[PDB]
């Protein structure tokens, strides 16, 4: 029942081992994030060449039907590369890889290694991934051709299945960092077949398995990196049979999209013949057309007349209560002809995340991207770029749509030059405003930040970053420096316009550093008032 970490921080082998056999693979799980206490006494390398020893011997009785102490015993393992990777108290001496290859081997060439089911794809994922983990990605290269010929609809009904075999495709990824691997990879002409056949297999396409099959493609166009290898023949035969097999858009525009983006990455497009495929796929995705304004187009791949309305007329709305909140005056930052939106609606996320990249050039694992183009330029048109989601905000139910919205309203009534311009830390604002606006008092994860217990201050948020991509400090703690602003100090709030309207960020900073000094005190018991009522 109870799992019981202290068990795990131990010198016993033994002891440890009865742990993970007695606890199991869901307790297991807290070691990854547990204290580097735990870490360092669980993950000593005599532990995990003991471990390994034991799995190895337990592995080669495996007789079928799943194991959840090989489960455990498998997930252990990868779990200590993993700390070893994070925890700089933690390096495995020499002698433990070549034991944990031991253990992995066993299971490999146990007869039962390529049974089908859902308790064998239990263990079975563990172990792949521990191929990855392990750095022994160049060690298993027939496992994977294997794994890519014996696939079929069998294996495919269990969801385990699917996710353990997945994880051929993130070996071969994992390989690029494997001096082993990228010097043998060359050779493998049977793994470069089986990879064509499987993401050539017309009956994934619209199934379950359809994302294994975009994924063979990927790891495929991968492999054209290695222009001068044996397998360079059959790797560029592979890739072109794919786009020529499969639409780039329509079904299975996954496999085409996903052997495009690795293909044209390490080689050149006319190689295949699909160079500016992006502006036919443009006008294939995004083939509606609704006309709000003179001011505002909608391009979008299939929303409701009534989603476009009311898209229309809640950014209308917006409109005017940016304009009156900010006092903007209407007058637009100076060299900025961006009167003019385009609003591209894809129909979810998962179409975004296809589609969205190559026609506009973006990163796509975000909720949305706002594209102001050079506002200095006569005919610039800025873009932004969102899907439809069921919990986004009805009628129009467009995610992101009036945070997007703002940021257009924000570079063209506050933010002097494109996006790139300033020289100071502008997140907090950008994103702060984008959210402010749009939600005003209606936020409730902005709320529950405060209420946990961590908090950031005033001078923190103002030097708030998009590296690692913390969600909380940018999104919420960013709403609320700017909310608080506009509260207790709208009148502080256009001073800093007055400089970032005209571009003078080392001004603007100076003027928000003087808050940071001021207001914190005022900011802290607001943020507390604010949890409280
Ligand atoms: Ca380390
Ligand atoms: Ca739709
Ligand atoms: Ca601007
Ligand atoms: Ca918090
Ligand atoms: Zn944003």
């Amino acid at each position: 029942e109870q799992c019981d970490l202290s068990q795990f921080q131990t010198t016993s082998s033994n002891q440890l081992m009865a742990a993970i056999r007695q606890q199991g693979a869901s307790c297991v799980n807290a070691l990854f994030s547990a204290d580097t206490g735990v870490q360092e006494a669980a993950f000593s390398s005599n532990h995990m060449y003991n471990v390994a020893q034991y799995t190895r011997t337990l592995a080669q009785q495996y007789a079928g039907g799943g194991s959840d102490e090989l489960e455990a015993l498998y997930l252990y393992l990868r779990a200590g590369y993993y700390a070893e990777f994070y925890n700089s108290n933690i390096t495995f001496l020499s002698w433990v890889t070549p034991a944990v290859k031991g253990a992995v081997d066993a299971f490999v060439q146990n007869a039962h290694f390529y049974d089908n089911g859902d308790a064998h794809g239990k263990v079975l994922n563990e172990v792949i991934i521990t191929m990855d983990s392990a750095g022994l990605q160049h060690a298993y290269l027939d496992v994977v051709t294997q794994w890519l010929t014996r696939w079929n609809a069998q294996y495919a009904e269990h969801w385990y299945m699917r996710n353990a075999v997945n994880g051929v495709f993130t070996l071969l990824f994992g390989g690029q960092w494997n001096n082993q691997y990228t010097s043998l990879i060359g050779e493998q002409t049977a793994l470069v077949t089986a990879l064509q056949a499987f993401a050539l297999d017309r009956t994934k396409v619209n199934s379950p398995t359809e994302f294994m099959a975009a994924n063979a493609a990927r790891e495929l166009g991968r492999l054209a990196r290695y222009t001068d290898a044996t397998i360079a023949p059959k790797v560029t035969e592979g890739l072109t049979a794919i786009f020529g097999q499969y639409p780039s858009y329509g079904d299975g525009d996954a496999i085409w999209l996903g052997a495009a983006d690795t293909a044209s990455y390490y080689a050149d497009c006319s190689q295949f013949n699909i160079c500016g495929f992006e502006d036919a796929l443009r006008d294939a995705a995004l083939n509606q057309t609704f006309i709000c304004s003179d001011t505002i187009k909608i391009r979008s791949q299939d929303m409701s007349q009534a989603q476009h309305l009311a898209a229309c007329d809640k950014m209308a709305y917006e409109e005017s209560f940016f304009h009156t909140t900010l006092e903007t005056g209407n007058q637009p930052v100076a060299d900025d002809h961006n009167t003019q939106l385009q609003v591209n609606i894809f129909n979810s996320d998962t179409d975004y995340g296809k589609y969205a990249g190559p026609i506009f050039g973006i990163d796509t694992n975000n909720g949305g991207m706002y594209l102001e183009g050079n506002p200095a330029n006569v005919g610039n048109i800025p873009n932004f770029i969102a899907y439809e989601a069921s919990y986004a905000n009805p009628d129009h139910f467009v995610w992101n749509l009036e945070h997007e919205y703002v940021h257009y309203l924000d570079g063209r009534f506050n933010m002097y030059g494109d996006f790139g311009t300033p020289t100071e830390l502008v997140v907090w604002w950008s994103e702060g405003v984008a959210e402010y606006v749009s939600r005003v008092n209606d936020n409730p994860q902005a709320i529950a930040t405060i209420q946990d217990g961590s908090t950031y201050t005033l001078a923190q948020v103002f030097d708030t970053t998009y590296d690692g991509f913390d969600v909380d400090r940018i999104y919420r703690w960013g709403y609320l420096a700017v909310r608080f602003m506009f509260e207790r100090h709208p009148d502080e709030v256009q001073r800093m316009l007055s400089a970032t309207r005209q571009g003078r960020w080392a001004e603007y900073k100076a003027i928000i550093s003087g808050w940071a000094n001021q207001y914190q005190s005022e900011f802290a018991q607001w943020t507390e008032a604010l949890a409280k009522g």
